């Protein structure tokens, strides 16, 4: 019931201790230039970027994917972020503390602040994308 690309996004953002591999990130960036795949990718990231609490790994890993797409993927990836900028901005406020009382949300807030800064700086974004 999944397309190839959907399987790839699901694995890249799974609730586990792995970080998205460069191979998978590059696959997603390349596939984002195909409009059918682009929409499949973003729909899955939308779901997982909007997760919370003990499922924070879905959020963290989706933010990793999203940053990579903004830098290396199609222009459509940038367009999506600007449409959905409010949601990305809210991730700067993401909260979750684990059983040990450790703040698992901090990594998400840091990632989100860095992505918001990049998206707010058109020239820097365009320069990075051009060099990539
Ligand atoms: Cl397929």
């Amino acid at each position: 019931g999944y397309s190839s690309t959907q399987v790839l996004v699901r694995d890249a953002t799974a609730n586990d201790s792995r970080t998205p591999s460069i191979d998978t990130l590059d696959d997603l960036a390349q596939r984002s230039y195909d409009s059918v795949d682009f929409f499949e990718i973003m729909d899955m990231l939308d779901k997982r970027l909007n997760d919370k609490g003990k499922y924070w790994r879905h959020v963290a890993k989706s933010l990793t994917v999203l940053d990579y797409l903004v830098r290396f993927g199609s222009e459509n990836c940038v367009l999506w972020c600007r449409e959905n900028f409010y949601v990305i901005k809210t991730l700067r406020e993401f909260r979750h503390e684990n059983e040990s009382g450790f703040d698992e949300g901090q990594i998400i807030r840091v990632k989100a602040k860095e992505l918001v800064s990049l998206l707010n700086d058109e020239e820097r974004l365009r320069e990075e994308r051009s060099m990539n």
